[PDB]
C-alpha cells in the first residue's frame, strides 16, 4: 500500500512494472500486495522503479502470513470461487483420467491473466502436478 | 453416474467423448456430473455415445441444481480455493486497472484443462467481463 | 458518512440529489454509502451540491471492496433476504421457463424504489438476463 | 414435485397456470413448490388444471415449515443476495427518508417477475411499509 | 448508549420512572437509551431533559440505529428466552396458526412489558401485529 | 405427530384439549409435539381425549431431547428470535434493576398466548427469577 | 486484572483470600475475574485484603454482563467440554432416572476444586435441580 | 439402545447395575450409551445382568467413535456448558495456582454423580493433573 | 469396513499386514479405510491376504474423494489438531528458516508411528518441501 | 514479536538459540511465539542472547492463553490439518491396536524438526500415551 501508491503517482501498470523487472505480473502485483516475497536484490529494484527509498526494501523480503484477507464477499472474487463449486468435480475427473492420482499445486503456480481481442478476461493458470504417496517401502 | 459408469465400461475419456461430439471438454463433462445442461439432441447423441438408452436423455436436459456438492475438503479442489485466497487481490488489481470497475462472469466462461509437455496442469479460464452499472 | 452528515445539513433528500445530477437514486445513494463508485467529474459534482469541498471528490472514485457491511441482522434487512429464502425456487423456476438456463446479474442491475398511493413500498429491479455457456466450441 | 412433473406432463407454464386461475404467478408458483399455501377451493382447482386427483389438494393446504430450502450456492439466487449486500444499506437510507423508521414486510408482499423488450428480467416487489411501534402508552 | 446510561446512574432514576414521567412504554424507551431504537426530536429533548445532559446529545436519539447487532447471545440471562422459543417454538407455531390462521407476530408493531409480580416471577407480555401471509389476490 | 393426526381427525383444537385436561395450553401442545413429557396418568387421559389407544401413553411419558427442531428459518419463530436481538439488553438492564443480578428461568416458565379483542397476539411469559450464588459458606 | 496484579503482589493465594473471607473459593475468584459480582460490604474488605484503596470496590458490585470470554481454544478448558461431549447423555440419563425431568442449575450453583492426595484435581460441582414445569393451571380458570 | 431397552425391562437403576459390578456408575452408563467400551470379561457380566445373549457381548468391546452425538442444544447439557463459559477463566488460575502449568485431563478421570441430602446435584470430576514439557533435554 | 472386518477375523495386525505386502504402514491402514487407493496388483494381493475375494479389489482401486469423515470431536484426533494450534507458527518459523519459503507437502509424504523403548507414542512425518515460485516467467 | 524482531537483527537462527540455552528447538520457539511459557531463570537468558532488557522477561513468564491465533488459513500451517484429515483415522486404528484405547498427549509432547539430507522436512512427535479409565473402584 505504500508501494501501491508509490506506483499510482508515477502513473506505471502492473504490466510496465513486470516488463521493466523481466517477472511475472501476478507475482509481482502479490509481492507488492504483501501475500508473496521476493530477494533483496529484486526488492532493490522495484525500490527504484517505483519512487521509493531503499530503505523499504526490507518489507518486499519478509515472508507474509498469507492467505488471510477477508475477500470472500467482493463479487469479483466470489465468482471464482463459484466457478469451483459449479466446475470443481468436473476438473477433478479430468485431472485424474489425464493426470492420474494427485492434484495440481497452488505453492508451484503461474498464474497470468490478460485481456484478449473482444474484451474478454483470459486467465490461465500453470500448476505442476503431485501425485500421491503410492505406499513404496524404499 | 449412471453416466459415468457407462462412459468407464467403453473405455472413453472425456477427451474423447468431447471431441466426437464437437464440444467444451469441461462443460460435457459437467453436463455427465449434473452441474450442467445441454439441448435433447446433444442429450440424445451423449446416450448414443455411451452404451445408454435414449430414455435417459431427459436427466441431461433438466436444468440441475448448481454448486451444491460438499467437495470443499478435497485437496485438489481446497488448492485452488487457496489459490484465490493468496492471488485474490492481486487478480481483482489486475483486472481494475486492465478492464476498469467490473467482474469477470462465472456464467459465460470457457474452462479448459490440458496436460502440457512437462506434465504441468494447464487451465484456462476465459470469461466476459460485466462492467458495474454507473448511474 | 462524511457524505452523508453533509447532506443532512442541508436538508437535502437522495430523491433530490438524483433529480439535479440526473442520476439513478439507488445507484447515487450507493456511491455516497461507499458501495459503489463514479467518475471524476460526477464526483466533483457531488461535492459542489453538498456543502464539502473538492479534495474529498477522490474518495468518491475509488472502487472499493463491496458487499462487505455486516448488517444481515437489521431487519429491514433481513425482510429482503427472507423474500429470496421464501420465493426463491420460485422466481429460479420462472425465470427458467421464460428466459432459459441463465441469471440475472447483479452487476448490470437497475434499482428503484418508490411510495406509491396507499403508501406501499415498491421496488422494482431491472437485471440483464446472462445465459449459461452452452459448450459451443467455434 | 408431484405437481410440477404434473404440470410439465401437459406442457404448461406457471404464467398460463396463473391466469387460468386469476392469481398472482409468483405466488401460485411457491404454493407448487411448497412454500406457500392455499384454501381448499383453490387447491382443488389447482388439481383439476393439472392431470392430478383431489386426494392432492390437502398438500397443497397444509402450512409448511418456510425458508429451509439450502440453496444459497445456486447462482441465480447467490445473485439476488449480493444484490442486497450491496445496494442493501442505500435502500435502507431511502426507505427511512420516504417512509420512516420501519420496513418494508415480507409478508404482505407481492412479487412480480417479466421479460421486458431487450430480454431484461423486471422484478417488481410490492410490500407493506410497517413503522416501528414508538412507545405510545 | 452507555452516556446516557451513564447519565440515568448519576441520578438514581429507575428506567421505571423515567418512563413514567414521560410517558412511554419502559421497555421501548430503555431500548431507545441503548440504542437499539429512535424517538422524535421532541421526546429526545425531553429524555435529555430528565437526565441530567445537554440537549446537544439529542440528534443521536433521534439517529435510526443499525439494530439487532449486539453480540450478547452468551449472557445467560438472554440464552434463556433463545432457549425458550427452541423448546415451545413449534408449539406457539401450531398454536398461533390455529388460532390466528397462516401468518406471524410482528416484531416491529410490538410492545413488551417486564414486571415483577407478588411471588417474585418475572412476568414478560409480549403485545404483537397478527400480520397474515398474502393470499394471491388481484 | 401420531397425535396430532390424531386431533385433527376429532376436530380438537389445542385450547379445547386444554380446557378438558385441565392443563396449561402452551405446555400440553409441547408434550403432544414431543418437546416435554407428562406423567402416566395424564397421559391415558391424552389418549382417551384422542382417538388412539392407551397402549401409547409411554411415548408422552419419555424425557425428550428438547430444543433440537432445525426451525430457526420460519418467518413466525425469526421474529421471537429478532425480537430479543433487538429487546435483549433492555430486558437485561431492566430485570437487573428490578429483580437483582440474576435470570428469568425457561424450566420453571408458564407461557400463555391469546388472540385479544384487537386480534392481535398476546404472549405472555412467566418464569421464576433465579439469583446467582452471592459464595455464601455452610 | 487490576485485582490479580494486586494479589500477585502481595503473594495471596486464591485459597488464603477464600479463608480470610469466609466465601467460596471458585465464586470469589470469578468476582475478581469479572464474571460475578459481590456486595458492597464484601468489596470494601476485598479491597483491604489486596493493597488497593476502597475507590475500586465500586467495580466488584457492577452487575457483570457475563459468560463472553473467548477462551474455548485454551487446552484446560476444552477438556472440561469435551469431558461433557463424552460423558454427557450419560449425565443426562443418570439425573433424569435419580432426579426426574428437569436440569441442574449453573446459577445456583457452588463450584470447589482441591489437589486431594495423589495430586489428582477434584472438581465438585453442587447445583439445584429444577424440574420442568409439569403444566398445571394456575388459580385462574 | 438395545442394552438400554434390555435395562427398562427388567426395572434395572444405572445405581443398581454398577453396585453389582463394582464399576464407576457414569463410566458404566458411558460404556452402554457407546461412548466408552471395557473388555469382554465385564461385556458377558454385562450382559447376564441385563437379560440379553453373550453374542451381543462384542458391540461393548469396541473402540468407539466418540464424543460425536450433537447434544449442545439439550438444556441439560447445555448448562454445564454455560458453567465453564462463566467460571472457566477462574478455574484455569486456581488451577495454575495450585498445580502448576498444566491441564486436568478428561481421559483419566472418575466423574461421579449424586443427590444428596437437600436434592442438590453434586457432581464430583477427578482427573489426573498434566503438566505442560517444559523444555527439558532429558 | 468389509476390509477392516476381514482382518478382525484372522487376527492380522496392520504392523504384520504391512510387512506381508512390503508397504508403508499408515499408507496401507489408510487404503483399508478408504482416504487412499492403491493399484491393482496390490489391491488382489490385499483380498488374498485377508479372507475376501479378488471381486472386491475394485473398490481399493477408486480414486477416493478424501478428507471428508467428520472425526474432528473424537479425542484422539483432537490432540493431534490442538498440537499444530500451539506449535504451528513455531514450525512456520522454523520451516521458513531452515528451508526457505515454502510448505511441507502432505501429498508426498510418508507416516511412520511406533511405540519405543519407553511406551511413547512416536510419529515421524516425512514430506517433500516444495519452494513458491519466484515470479520467473 | 518484539522478540522475533529482536533475534532477526542479531541474525540468530532458532536452531542456534536452542543450543545455546541448552533447550527444545520447537518448545523454545514456542515461547517466542507466546504459545509456551518459561521460568524466570531462562526468561532473563533469552533476553540476554537476544538484544533485549531484562524488563521483559516477565512476559515469557506468564502462562499464555494457547491455541488461539487464527492461522489456518496459512497454507503451510493447512497442509498439516489436512494430512490429520486424511491418516486421521488410520493413525487411531494403529494407535489403539498397538497402544489400547487411549491417546497420545499433547500436553507431554517433545516436537523435533529437522532438514535431512536430501532436503526433506522430517517432523518427529514424541508423546506420552494416556490410557482411557477402565471404571475400576480401586
Amino acid at each position: 500500500n505504500q508501494f501501491i501508491k508509490a506506483k499510482e503517482s508515477k502513473g506505471l501498470t502492473y504490466q510496465q512494472m513486470a516488463q521493466l523487472l523481466s517477472v511475472n505480473k501476478v507475482w509481482l502485483t502479490s509481492v507488492l500486495h504483501g501475500q508473496n516475497c521476493c530477494d533483496i536484490q529484486l526488492a532493490h529494484r522495484i525500490c527504484d522503479t517505483l519512487g521509493i527509498s531503499h530503505e523499504y526494501a526490507n518489507e518486499l523480503t519478509s515472508i507474509p502470513l498469507r492467505g488471510n484477507q477477508n475477500i470472500i464477499n467482493d463479487p469479483l472474487i466470489y465468482r471464482f470461487n463459484e466457478l469451483f463449486k459449479v466446475y470443481g468435480s468436473s476438473l477433478r475427473g479430468i485431472i485424474h483420467e489425464e493426470f492420474g492420482d494427485g492434484i495440481m499445486s497452488a505453492i508451484d503456480c503461474k498464474i497470468d491473466v490478460t485481456k484478449n481481442e473482444q474484451s474478454r478476461v483470459i486467465l490461465r493458470i500453470d500448476g505442476k502436478f503431485l501425485p500421491y504417496y503410492k505406499g513404496q517401502l524404499d
